[PDB]
């Protein structure tokens, strides 16, 4: 297990445009395309981040590089940012992934606003941290996912993706 097979696990791989878990154009391995309500819109998004006119579908070569460049983004994402990188720098590499997929799901301004669940992370006091971490609307809104990134965050274990 490695963040790339963490992330494929938990968003899936289709080559047609469809919506998301919040009801957002997106394609691929989780690439959000945009958050209109334009499909117009989330076609021409497509277009520009393949290169070519696309018919709202691409290959799996073609996804697999812009999950490539969404995992590369959300890993730059931390460490531009102040609240963020410290925390990251804190973990072992195991819950650096946990982090990454919490940043490639909502993004770096989201995450960073999580302000008692990292400073617990940087704590390490794992078992507290998971607990701050379900009282979101992140859990909530997502709770199979989000309990698989919190497992992994507790105990610094892939054992929530390995029957998977
Ligand atoms: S891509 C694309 N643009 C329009 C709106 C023409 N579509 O119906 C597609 C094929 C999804
Ligand atoms: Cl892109
Ligand atoms: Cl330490
Ligand atoms: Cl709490
Ligand atoms: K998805």
């Amino acid at each position: 297990m490695n963040i790339f097979e963490m992330l494929r696990i938990d968003e899936g791989l289709r080559l047609k445009i469809y919506k998301d878990t919040e009801g957002y154009y997106t394609i691929g391995i989780g690439h959000l395309l945009t958050k209109s309500p334009s499909l117009n819109a989330a076609c021409s998004e497509l277009d520009k981040a393949i290169g070519r006119n696309t018919n709202g579908v691409i290959t799996k070569d073609e996804a697999e590089k812009l999950f490539n460049q969404d995992v590369d983004a959300a890993v730059r994402g931390i460490l531009r940012n102040a609240k963020l990188k410290p925390v990251y720098d804190s973990l072992d590499a195991v819950r650096r992934a946990a982090l990454i997929n919490m940043v490639f799901q909502m993004g770096e301004t989201g995450v960073a606003g999580f302000t008692n669940s990292l400073r617990m992370l940087q704590q390490k006091r794992w078992d507290e941290a998971a607990v701050n971490l379900a009282k979101s609307r992140w859990y909530n809104q997502t709770p199979n996912r989000a309990k698989r990134v919190i497992t992994t965050f507790r105990t610094g274990t892939w054992d929530a993706y390995k029957n998977l």
